[PDB]
Order: C-alpha cells, then sequence, then structure tokens
C-alpha cells in the first residue's frame, strides 16, 4: 500500500473509530489497520487557513516530518488536521509542534 491515505473513505473511519489528541496548532487522529503493516498517513489543511500557497507549504512540512520519521514510527493510520493557528507559525516552529503532537499520539515518533 501507499503512505498516503487518499479515500475519503478512509477519512471518515478513522474520524468514527480512531482516538484523536491536539495541541494548538495540529489535531492528531489515529487509528489501528490490521490489514496494513507499515503506518499511512493523510494531512487536512482548510481552505479557512490561506490560499494554496500556505496550505502546500503546511502540507509539505508534515510530510518532512514523517519522511525523517519513517523508520521509528508505528504501524497505524494517521491523520494531521491543521487548526487555524497554524497559519502564524514559521516553517521551523512547525518541526517542533508537529513533535510535540505525535509525542503525545503514541505514534512512537
Amino acid at each position: 500500500k501507499a503512505y498516503r491515505i487518499k479515500k475519503n473513505a478512509d477519512f471518515q473511519r478513522i474520524y468514527k473509530k480512531g482516538h484523536s489528541v491536539a495541541n494548538r496548532q495540529f489535531v492528531v487522529y489515529t487509528c489501528n489497520n490490521k490489514e496494513i503493516d507499515h503506518f499511512r498517513l493523510g494531512i487536512s489543511v482548510s481552505k479557512k487557513l490561506g490560499n494554496a500557497v500556505l496550505r502546500n507549504k503546511i502540507k509539505r512540512a508534515i510530510r518532512e516530518n514523517f519522511k525523517v520519521h519513517k523508520s521509528h514510527i508505528l504501524a497505524k493510520d494517521i491523520i494531521v488536521i491543521a487548526r487555524q493557528p497554524a497559519k502564524d507559525m514559521t516553517t521551523l516552529q512547525i518541526q517542533n509542534s508537529l513533535e510535540h503532537v505525535l509525542k503525545i499520539a503514541k505514534v512512537f515518533n
């Protein structure tokens, strides 16, 4: 399977059956998937935060974080949702905010 979650039906199963945590900039959902043996990541960044340039910068920051932690993440489905205050972070701060919330989410990273 690919590492990126694409289907909208997968986003819904995770929201309904999964578990969430949040800091001020990000909500994180996790949900085990016994049929997969590596993590998967879905990202949601609402148009309320800004235009496509801003949203893709946030998406790129999240993907770069999981890429660097690629080998020490547990085999769960993971959804990262950007909250409105994410639009006011520096690119550097996004990485430390993600490290904080992912540690709270028990993704082993």
